[PDB]
């Protein structure tokens, strides 16, 4: 009733968007596509290890399930012919990370696709409250960027706008994700590092986030970095070390600039929080003023922002979805 | 060893498959000539070389044309979902170590035989009318004419030598088991759909106590016929990457027992498969051990009720303990 | 009567009882004792790894800290006999340090000027051990020291009671698979009680452990005294625990559903029921003292007998704490 | 030439130093001081969660303490200076309690009649700070109190030395992703040493934390004094850590392989080199003080000043311990 959504892939992101959508007025879910029975889908929506119990009546039917009395239709699998009989699709499989690949939901019936991942090809990449006003309403396929990109973009925008961003290096200390292995095991993408026991290791990994030029064109090329995946099930931290144009910067100046640009996607804190404190939060990024460092030898600037790589990213995606569907 | 050798093929190069491979390198004599799994050589070689719980493989692993070389010996590798296309006939495989978890059935494992392997040893409990073997409890029920054989489970290997002693020395009336078990690779990293419809095993493995069914106690009569139907129980999966505990609480015929008699009777049954300790150890102290079961004398108590009951507990490395037992049974079984 | 509560030892139970007492009209925490500064106390009340952010204003004022405008006095006095409890008109101390778990020893608080002590753990001596909604009406209000029992005892008692009342309990064996606690060690190190197993890295081991919950169940349910035994394994989850109980019942041909139904039918503010296949993290933050899991019910033959296994989840933190504050309020009301 | 050692504080570092010393010819332990009984000490030397079983006979036979037949004396004396050092046959006391991390404070061991103290931690006052194979040749044998630096400093120093010697170091930022340690708490709970972040459940959080390693690097490598800064994130692995370093260098046109090759060319027993894509648990038990990981080198170039990123692994237990025992042996040749 206002904005109708199909979710393809009822994984961590798919389920959290479902929950998120239940708290956002004007947005509904009408269909869910995944390869598993309804009972399993209902069960995994109801119970969440990190995010807690879904408050709300879930009960299973044949062609889907009921949530608070609203039926949701359930389907199965990828490409070839499943929506002929939606306002926007949330692509969540992690297997349409490409433009012509995600050109399949279009053929299938739905107006717009919001891809819950970075994607290749000729599409806009959107971080909400950094560059959503770039959306004009004619797009068929849109990337919602990554979790790390949504943590980094508002921070990078301020640094550039206020002090001039010359260059920067990032490290993200990142919760382990579902595409990592439980035990040491062959990995599908040939990543020898993600093949390892997720909850027992510090695992170095690549990330595309630092592709920031797709969200903030004016700093394209200026950033790089990577990830270290560690044994927390959700909640992550992005450290950013930069050279700035404006050479006489102080800790409080950077902190004040961050505070001044806060909004519902970009929070600010001066408390001495740890990763589990950000679990379930709805800012896409939470700037941590306690971690700001300026390094002078006659400057390098370091900053850190927290994000729940689940709910932070999800909240941002549902915001982009809503803005995409008021189109 | 060449044409000489007892040729082992490993199907499924997971935790059990790689550990079996390591054991076989150690033991020597028999040769892993082929490995099948659906991934490239570089991944296989890397995962053999580095191991989160079990430590660095000592010895040279290098990626060559047909597969990989371990300490100069070429191992052939294949990427094949259907095991009946496997070139077992061409390589004259003697035993396929079936470790994929997808062929845990007498009939199903026959695919390997069609492909040309003489014998299959399944690294898990299996249905139907096959022999289920715990080394040093019942490996001698084998005669060398079997084509498909089960190596039982990790839990069953921890339990059987304990149960045997209780029955032989005191008479087992009835008993309850709980195994607090390390999480396994078929469990999910994050909350997601499980491959076999299991809602519990569907949950984040490293963040939950997860109730789980095990056949170990009910199917103990496959290994120890004289106590068929006398045990039951289940499992809880918990956030340790390996290392497991079996608790067993039993009623004995002798109603005049002591902690000392029980511990003494366990002690005097020790072998390579059944260890004994008197130290208050924890799960991480059994990582990498090659006993199939380690009896922990510090946990024995004699309780009364209304009725004398006896509680005992045995540690196992559900990985290396099981694997050591499997390779013992494999060595015994290439034959006749 | 807004009854005045002092909390001694502002650890996991301490802080959680504080959060619960916010939702109880006519209980107000006026003092907190722990050996640390105000800033640390206020921070740890605000942020909680497993239980989530405290909603409401916490601010460090000069003499202690303010929660939603109400001042809470703080002290860091290691010797409980020295606390200014007379001076502050304390009715009841929630004794949560783990160092006064004895009737005579908890008397120190009475010495200090407090009227009653409720100990957040099993205790020895001449006092009552109370599991709310199983035996709290043993309290007549003349008690000066009371034990709130254990987390495990609270999970087990309503289950045991139903088995006994409806089927007759002959004997029973319990295992609790238990979250690791604060008195456990981060790394291998010496342990206060001399426990060589609690000495070990808590988040890296299955750790066998003694519990009195099954043996001392006769303190809470006299009619089954001596009928249960069992132990615990501490495992690497930060909170959320399970109690398995296997028993012999004085009733023939009992089905899984018949046991399940009798549990459901006894359900109240302390005893919940579920028919979903949940896991430990699903009970984090729940306020039932025990949650019966109908999906883990089995009826097995072991040799000419039927053994019935049941399982009950508890959040060894919030479940216990909810039970404790119920008992605290009941005691206050009398 | 058979160096005799007293270990004060039989914690992680103390026990590992004990073990390490059993593999090093010419060095032996004669006394251990900690506040706990022999049985607990023997038990914790025998079994180790991360480092594995101690091979070798440990017995509390006869209410004493024996390792492979050699008796080790144990004391339970919290008053360092009340220790029997002026009796007893010592060459060096290893101070591992974390409570004497100051030149004057560590003098208690000397007043007790001791001769030399080696502190297993950073320390204040007028003493030399030593990272073996970076600045040990600064030791002349006349020092009474010496600091063995930190785990992080030992991982960082050989990396920083090569960057400076070969490329010129202008400035640099460090982050160490660090295993949690035993002074961290198991459950959110007040920390005595009131760190609001180390107060939090160690195995369930990413915990930001200060380290002196970058700022105090000038104590080990004087020519780069003031050129480095950074901090730590404590994460849920029980041991094994990583140090990332991002630097501006003097030699502007540097490449990944050049930095890598320079690192390789400086390797020795304290400083290792790897080109495999390993993870933390692969360094558990290793005896290099620092292991350079060539797979993680990054050069960032936009036509300003180049940023170079490098990472070195360390087992914050055994790496540090191996370095400490090398410094112990060396101090004891001079």
């Amino acid at each position: 009733m206002a904005v109708k959504v199909a979710i393809n892939g009822f994984g961590r992101i798919g389920r959290l968007a479902f929950r998120r959508i239940q708290e956002v007025e004007g947005l509904e879910v009408v269909a869910v596509n995944d390869l598993t029975d309804d009972d399993m889908l209902a069960h995994l929506l109801k119970y969440d290890t990190m995010q807690g119990r879904f408050t709300g009546e879930v009960e299973v039917v044949d062609g889907g399930f009921r949530v608070n009395g609203k039926e949701v239709k359930s389907f199965s699998e990828p490409d070839a012919s499943p929506w002929k009989d939606i306002d926007v699709v949330l692509e969540c499989t992690g297997f349409y990370t490409d433009k012509d690949k995600a050109q399949a939901h279009i053929e299938a019936g739905a107006k717009k696709v919001l891809i819950s991942a970075p994607a290749t090809g000729d599409l806009k990449t959107i971080v909400f409250n950094t560059n959503h006003q770039e959306l004009d309403g004619s797009e068929t396929v849109v990337s919602g960027a990554s979790c790390t990109t949504n943590s980094l973009a508002p921070v990078a925008k301020v640094l550039n706008d206020d002090f001039g961003l010359v260059e920067g290096l990032m490290t993200t200390i990142h919760a382990y994700t579902g595409d990592q292995n439980t035990q040491d095991a062959p990995h599908r993408k040939g990543d020898k590092r993600r093949a390892r026991a997720a909850a027992e290791n510090i695992i170095p990994n690549s990330t595309g986030a630092a592709a920031i030029g797709k969200v903030i064109p004016e700093i394209d090329g200026k950033l790089d970095g990577g990830a270290q995946r560690v044994p927390v099930a959700t909640g992550s931290l992005t450290e950013l070390t930069v050279v700035l144009e404006k050479q006489d910067v102080t800790v409080e100046q950077v902190n004040e600039a961050m505070k001044n640009a806060s909004n519902e996607s970009f929070g600010y804190t001066e408390d001495e929080i740890v990763s589990s404190d950000v679990v379930g939060m709805t800012y896409g990024s939470l700037f941590d003023a306690t971690q700001t460092r300026v390094m002078s030898v006659g400057q390098l600037v370091k900053v850190a922002a927290w994000y729940d790589n689940e709910m932070s990213y999800t909240a941002q995606l549902v915001r982009t979805l809503a803005y995409l569907a008021e189109l």
